[PDB]
């Protein structure tokens, strides 16, 4: 399976909301369905997007990936 690694991803911050939900309970089951931890950056970081940080193996990474992305399109209708 490979060694722990950390990847970001970025989301616009009008979308960033789909991912958090009341009391971070989507964030916490997000990070409960891959196995990864997940963090995301301070709100007023800048840029139009926000910065996620996904650590855990490659698959647990990308299972993180596409529960983040899937939830983006549940909550706003488009990918990221």
């Amino acid at each position: 399976m490979g060694p722990i690694i950390t990847t970001q991803v970025t989301i616009p911050k009008d979308l960033a909301g789909s991912i958090i939900g009341k009391g971070g309970q989507r964030i916490k089951q997000i990070r409960h369905e891959s196995g990864a931890s997940i963090k995301i950056d301070e709100p007023l970081e800048g840029s139009e997007d926000r910065i996620i940080t996904i650590t855990g193996t490659q698959d647990q990474i990308q299972n993180a990936q596409y529960l983040l992305q899937n939830s983006v399109k549940q909550y706003s209708g488009k990918f990221f």
